[PDB]
């Protein structure tokens, strides 16, 4: 198990312009393409995306080609935000993965208002800050989703997601 197969789990593959957790346009691995209620709107961005005439369906290397970019882009900006950067730079790499993980799902800017749950964590207050993660949007909206995050976070291990 790494980030790569941990997302996948948890986001699926979809070669079709379909709709998230959030009603949201998405494609791929968990591709967001836009918070817009307009399917055209979507399938423009699709379009810049990959880079051409896809109108709504893509390979399944293109699907892997944005999820690549799009881990390497949250763990890049992880890298560069000072809220969650320090605490990134604290945690063994199983740990690591889980928050990207959040980050891939809800954005830098929301995962970086976890002030409390952040703090937590760098202490290694790992069943505090497992209790305080789940008092969320987050994991009410998707609470299977979040538990295993949550044991990621918690347990320092992969027995979440071993075999899913
Ligand atoms: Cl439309
Ligand atoms: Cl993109
Ligand atoms: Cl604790
Ligand atoms: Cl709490
Ligand atoms: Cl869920
Ligand atoms: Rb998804
Ligand atoms: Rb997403
Ligand atoms: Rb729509
Ligand atoms: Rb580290
Ligand atoms: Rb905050």
């Amino acid at each position: 198990m790494n980030i790569f197969e941990m997302l996948r789990i948890d986001e699926g593959l979809r070669l079709k312009i379909y709709k998230d957790t959030e009603g949201y346009y998405t494609i791929g691995i968990g591709h967001l393409l836009t918070k817009s209620p307009s399917l055209n709107a979507a399938k423009s961005e699709l379009d810049k995306a990959i880079g051409r005439n896809c109108n709504g369906v893509i390979t399944k290397d293109e699907a892997e080609k944005l999820f690549n970019q799009d881990v390497a882009a949250a763990v890049r900006g992880i890298l560069r935000n000072a809220k969650l950067k320090p605490v990134y730079d604290s945690l063994d790499a199983v740990r690591e993965c889980a928050l990207i993980n959040m980050v891939f799902q809800m954005g830098e800017t929301g995962v970086a208002g976890f002030t409390n749950s952040l703090r937590m964590l760098q202490q290694k207050r790992w069943d505090e800050a497992a209790v305080n993660l789940a008092k969320s949007r987050w994991y009410n909206q998707t609470p299977n989703r979040a538990k295993r995050v949550i044991t990621t976070f918690r347990t320092g291990t992969w027995d979440a997601y071993k075999n899913l």
